[PDB]
């Protein structure tokens, strides 16, 4: 079996994962991480079926390093991502409806709308600014708290709370334990906009509560079904939409690929989605002794899933590296695959449609205006600054 002393989580391989990547998928379908006593799986096969394969590799002990069997979890774990079959099953259907294609159609006029007003905005002041700040998180925290309906009030606390449990994922390093005195206060906050008596009569939030008044789920899932609404729902789309407007910003013909066709806006994110891989990595624990990739798993151990990997695993993708709207890149696991499969995809998705429609109305070409930077985190690849300059026609 291929071992190895690789930390996943320094601060290197973060700021740079690709050399990473390469050498887990090369040195075998399953290498065992010694340093932290779990079964890294990189090649897509592998990945995608450990994904699939709920009833081996389970997430109720926890889809991060920590082990809820005997550590204890710095929050309620999630009532989506942290539950099996049955009690997965009821918060699951629940959102799945809410969040669904038909469900989103009413808000998609709004949404292009908000995007061309952002841009219109932005475009009146600089032609030279930051896709982060000034796009990627701000068109997120425009709709989406106003869909779930929660007030404006502590809406500062979204991108930490978000940023907090993705690195809370990983080992208790530096990028957890610099978190941890501010946990009570964002935990405070979530719980609190959670409330039925917090929430808009319209949103996200009173339609999980009406699905609670139907018996669907009960009052006590209620405001967790929310809570995932407000871990997942933010951070994750921003990096998304960073890693499309750098690939675009990078990628003139690309660019002029998406002008001349606006259809190419939902097929150019899930491709952003696939090369960047926002999510990196997640764990599942064994329930039984299973046979992956020629390794046997023992009960009770956890495998540690690179989606970025897989996403990039030449078995799967011709020419992996690069960014191409041409490519069907359908069947990347950067949303995950089976029964936990992103619940927010139609939601990435159109948040993508209207931001790229927006832009592509006013740009006839853009650039990458100064140095990148990321922000470092455990499981999240998040974009700090990502400056371009736009040429209007
Ligand atoms: C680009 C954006 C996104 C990425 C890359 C992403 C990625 C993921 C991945 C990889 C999973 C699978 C978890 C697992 O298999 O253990 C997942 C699940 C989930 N995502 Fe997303 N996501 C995104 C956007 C969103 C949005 C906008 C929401 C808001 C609705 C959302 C809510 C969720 C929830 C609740 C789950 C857990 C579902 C379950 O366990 O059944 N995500 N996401
Ligand atoms: C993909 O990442 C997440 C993170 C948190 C949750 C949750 O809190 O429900 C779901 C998905």
């Amino acid at each position: 079996l291929p071992v190895s002393d690789a930390d996943p989580f320094a601060l290197d391989v973060l700021q740079d994962p690709l050399p990473f990547q390469a050498n887990l998928r090369d040195a075998g379908p399953v290498v065992y991480l010694r340093r932290y006593d779990v079964f890294a799986l990189g090649r897509y096969e592998q990945v995608h079926a450990a994904l699939t394969d709920w009833q081996s590799f389970q997430s109720a002990a926890g889809v991060g390093l920590s082990n809820f069997r005997y550590e204890t979890p710095w929050r309620p774990p999630s009532i989506l991502l942290e539950a099996d079959p049955p009690h997965h099953d009821a918060p699951r259907a629940v959102l799945s409806k809410i969040l669904g294609p038909r469900a989103l159609q009413k808000l998609r006029a709004a949404w292009i709308q908000d995007a061309e007003a952002l841009v219109d905005q932005l475009l009146a002041n600089t032609t030279e600014f930051d896709a982060v700040t000034d796009l990627a998180a701000a068109f997120p925290l425009r709709v989406f708290p106003d869909a779930v309906g929660i007030p404006d009030a502590g809406r500062e606390n979204l991108l930490p709370y978000g940023d907090h449990a993705f690195n809370a994922f990983g080992p208790a390093n530096g990028l957890v334990e610099k978190g941890a005195p501010r946990v009570a206060e964002l935990s405070g906050w979530v719980n609190a906009q959670c409330a039925r008596d917090a929430l808009t009569g319209d949103g996200f939030g009173a339609q999980i509560w009406a699905a609670a008044d139907r018996g669907d789920i009960t009052y006590e899932q209620a405001p967790l079904v929310v809570r995932s609404l407000l871990t997942a729902g933010v951070d994750t789309t921003v990096n998304g939409l960073a890693a499309v407007l750098y690939a675009f910003a990078t990628h003139p013909d690309q660019w002029a690929r998406l002008r001349e066709n606006r259809t190419l806006a939902r097929t150019a994110f899930d491709e952003a989605v696939r090369w960047e891989s926002p999510v990196q990595t997640f764990f599942r624990t064994a329930t039984r002794d299973t046979e992956i990739g020629g390794a046997t798993i023992p009960d009770g151990k956890k495998i540690l899933m690179f989606l970025g990997a897989a996403n990039r695993d030449p078995r799967r993708w011709e020419n992996p590296e690069v960014f191409d709207l041409g490519r069907n890149p359908s069947g990347h696991v950067g949303y995950g695959m089976g029964i936990h499969q992103c619940v927010g995809q139609h939601v990435a998705r159109l948040e993508s449609e209207a931001l790229l429609t927006a832009l592509a109305s006013r740009v006839h070409s853009l650039e990458i205006a100064g140095p990148v930077h990321r922000h470092l985190n455990n499981t999240l690849r998040s974009w700090e600054s990502v400056p371009v300059k736009v040429r209007l026609p």
